[PDB]
């Protein structure tokens, strides 16, 4: 069977909305269709040919892009969980055979490649294509009927849910809370201000943190209004440098910013490294920096990807925010594009939060 | 009264053995004297004037040095735990008022200076003087009467015990062990080879790791034998660079070395930053270094001090080790100096691991 | 000054809505008045004279009842959290000196009476009175303006939240989840059909469990509709006895019912004991029952009270629930009484879930 | 092949030392013989036909007994850990495919019989036989050459190390320690005085608890000195009942004794149920009993088996105990039987703590 799809040639790079030949399967559990698809710097990165670990599935010449999906079930085997017309989010990372992979924690794989594989990124076709085939275990059912396009933010949000679990593990080193058991006054600072930063901030707000997003420039008003709505502050760190940080999260991947901010972190502080950029210039870390970290019992936790449970938590969080802030949540999506507007892979509008592809 | 002591002028530096007027405090439960005091880079740093966070007590001009102590109780009020003639190890760090301090976790003080104080380093008189006064709760009784001078290693070891608690805490983020529940074949690498590296390595072996100590040069036969006695490996990383590290503990405090090794750490790897050196040159950390740490879910934790429980577990490990390998344990204590010999704070004795001051 | 208050003579019994002496205190940060006050088996129990561990404050021959409050501020010392006009839920348990009390976990006090105290129960006037004095610290702000009278359910729900933390802690002894990381299909059974049962059920659903409430009698349509709306099931256990239980929660206090459901619990199951009935009769537990608990690595855990963080967390779940389902959440509050209707402390009003007192 | 073995008919019972025909499988990594085999209640029970959950391996009309083994490697494929001549302790319980089994925590199997199987007990041949084939990974190496026969206590001790993990996991629901961070004066009571109860007491001593073993009768003078030499107290609870218990361990399996001691447990106290007895009578558990558990936040945790890591810990503790109290440790082994002495499965030889069979 022949369909439309947005493909790349991984890692060489490039983008193309074209038609490819998809065969059928033998014994398939599920047939699905895209409805919305989100995009982040990973996609623009793949297209730029800036990612050195990505590849096409074995034997093939191309890779179908897209990992942030919101699908609908075209057909399924009988099961207690989903049926035709239900809406689902698909799992990006699939398990291998390592001690972590065999228990649904492929996000914490002990080998790396090629034990596990990410859809749209590493040797496994993504979701920007008219027809998709999968197993029910890999699908996370959207139970909230009112969510609509908002559900597509599940994929990006689950990364934050995992990272926050990693926080909960590692903050058990000491008592992070107050005298009274609470997070009140506790300070989170999120580097950057794109969708991820937003999600990170929203969740920290749920967790009781006082949250400030930050950048090396003033932001657009839509973003400013968004941060305002949810009780999130903002600071241009060239004008006003936030001090006394309890939880620091980097979505930038930039060492100068990271470590500059690392030096503002309080005793028992936790820093989460999430954002990545292979090209970022080196920043000189010295004896005093390491001493700073050590003398304060600080933890720097790199975090990547997530387990299925974290997709469930992501969806339940989007429900809570929807029914409390319907409008402004809607406005996390800052542009909706047809599949042939491939310019979105190369462009970077001021004001962007999330860009999605409404699928025909 | 007038007593003899070895003192410095914190943070400026220098040392002397001399008489000082030490007034008997207002309240106290215990009156003691030293038997042995160990020294390390901290003591030497204090004297070199290389530490800017140190300071003499209030109203006073000098600072009695010494944190690594083994004392004998001269007199003590009636209690259930210690009797006159008992030997004990004193707490370095004393609690302030924060939420970690007030539960006995001043090692994880939420404020830092000046909520917590450390005897001999920060505004609190150390243990190289004739008479010392204290509270019973701040004294850790030595139960094993065979340890003698070995008990003086309680202080340096307790920092290792806390660094291992931290490993136990942050390792719960994934499943670290093999799929048989054990740590067998899991590669622990320790940068450096001094007293702290040894203590690390011995505890690491007790925890079930394959342990390799490393340095930028080959080691003495005497130290090799000691290592070999505990089944600990040694490698010159300029002649044979270890790879696939699961637990990395640095005692150098050197950024370039720290990050060179970080780049060999496996998925789910944990890096303990322990060793500090403010004057260590700057190493440029780039976007790939950050990405490495991110894609591998690696945790970098800095660790300082310990709780009283860690002293208790330190003493017990010394007991287990001494009764298994008396000779190797004796071999750590490589010189027994008199107080008059203040030069030991300036020049490093021939083949040092642990230098100690026997107190008259 | 003279105020109105509902009061008892504890532990003796009885209740009256009367007038009382209230001297304006010296030391107070805040001045509040009740808006709504809820009641439960505890309130009836005190009034019935059935709780032998309750008592009046020192040198007073009455105890103002009421522990489940929604208050409004009248005057407050300057501070960045709460202002005149704000609504707040007061803390019930107050901390003493123990190692858990001093870190805001009076909930887990390690001493019991008289190191800790509960408003309305043990030595501390409750909240059914015209004027309350308190400290800012003991008050939790309600930030959701739509919540109104639904916030009064905070005190009951925070006990659930704590029990789930208890579950979250003890369930770490093994891997409780599916090999997909999820709780999908994990069976939760709540003994009882009361307000507490419902609260647990809703939290359990939020947690991913299949949840079933059980009583020894059939239920109403008012109640069943409410359960259905939240995806919660119901079964009369005389007609159908649930099996294969992963998390059992008892709100009844009845041995016979507890241990009968205990013997339907899976390997690694957790049982939460929450409800209390000192008057419930013995049920013979034999060695075979014990062996059953052992061989399945089952945990049986008592949970009482909660910490401030669990109030905050409670309030946040109620907004979530109210905003997803305003109907059935309104439907929890089955009667609004005036203070003079002191008959609600003797007779279960008709079809009760939660009886509140709307204050003048 | 035809070899000597001690066998039963599970579950009917019965025992004899005889000749049997054991095949060698098409796959195995190691070939071993026994050196020492321990016996406990489970063996005696098996013989009496008191355990209907026991059964012979698939296709066989008999069950080779014995699960507490010290074996020696006769031949083993090349590997980095064990060689011909080394002494090992074989794994009892072997995993299936449940989420816990597949990561080497078959001790916490989510399914039970038959995911998992125990050697000498459930569908898997035991260790009282001339020749044993196994895979390397089911073997745990004895690295202390001095331990000799004492290494046979590994199997009953590892059950103690796992129950202490359980205690560690569940005592995290609050702060269990004193406010100095220690366990000093924390009160451990162990019900019973058998081998299992000694093992619990010594580990408890290492963990910092003040420990007492109890029974409903006086104990032998030899037992008393052994206790005394480790600093463990004894008490006849019919003359002197302990109160204010922090850790309670039951090795009896008797309800009446469990629940009357539970009644002496402090706030945040932990109860471990370990001991089993299908024939112990019912004790009537009332709502006061349930109320006492709930009000004190007590946790009652059933514990069975252990992971491989716990066999390594047991081995390490035995080394530590043996090297500091050689005599007391040897006294634990109170009879060394020939395999012809099958009467030991029917009668307990006099003053028994641990009976072992010395294999020829
Ligand atoms: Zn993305
Ligand atoms: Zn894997
Ligand atoms: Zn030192
Ligand atoms: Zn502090
Ligand atoms: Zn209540
Ligand atoms: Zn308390
Ligand atoms: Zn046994
Ligand atoms: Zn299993």
């Amino acid at each position: 069977s022949t369909i439309n799809a947005i493909v790349t040639d991984a890692p060489k790079g490039g983008v193309k909305y074209t038609k490819i030949d998809m065969p059928e399967p033998e014994k398939y559990e599920a047939k699905l269709k895209p409805v919305y698809i989100g995009i982040c710097g990973t996609d623009r990165g793949e297209v730029a040919g800036a990612l050195s670990f990505t590849y096409n599935p074995e034997g093939e010449n191309f890779l179908v892009l897209g990992h942030e999906a919101l699908l609908q079930v075209l057909d399924v085997s009988d099961n207690n969980y989903i049926k035709r017309g239900d809406f689902v989010v698909p799992l990006v990372r699939r398990p291998g055979k390592c001690v972590n992979c065999r228990i649904g924690r492929q996000d914490n794989c002990s080998i790396g490649d090629p034990d596990k594989h990410e859809a749209g990124i590493t040797g496994l076709h993504g979701f920007m294509r008219d027809v998709i085939y999968d197993d029910i275990q890999n699908l996370v059912k959207v139970n909230d009927p009112d969510l609509g396009k908002i559900a597509v933010l599940t994929e990006p949000l689950k990364n934050v849910m995992k990272a926050f679990e990693v926080f909960d593990v590692v903050s058990k080193r000491s008592i992070f809370q107050n005298d009274d058991s609470t997070f009140i006054g506790k300070k989170m600072v999120v580097i950057g201000s794109g969708s991820e930063a937003f999600l990170y901030s929203f969740v920290g707000k749920d967790r009781g943190f006082d949250v400030t997003m930050v950048n090396r420039h003033d932001e657009t008003e839509n973003k400013m209004k968004m941060m305002d709505d949810f009780g999130v502050g903002f600071s241009n760190y060239l004008k006003d440098m936030p001090d006394k940080i309890d939880l620091l999260v980097d979505t930038s991947g930039d060492p100068s910013t990271i470590f500059k901010f690392v030096k503002k972190v309080n005793n028992n502080g936790v820093v989460i490294l999430f954002g990545t950029n292979g090209k970022a210039p080196g920043y000189p870390v010295n004896g005093e920096d390491i001493d700073y970290i050590v003398e304060r019992n600080i933890t720097i936790a790199g975090s990547v990807d997530a387990a299925k449970i974290h997709y469930v938590q992501a969806l339940d969080s989007l429900s809570n925010w929807y029914h409390r802030h319907p409008q402004t949540i809607k406005d996390i999506i800052t542009y909706e594009a047809k599949p042939e507007e491939t310019n979105i892979f190369f462009q970077k509008p001021k004001g962007e939060i999330k860009t999605v592809i409404k699928w025909p």
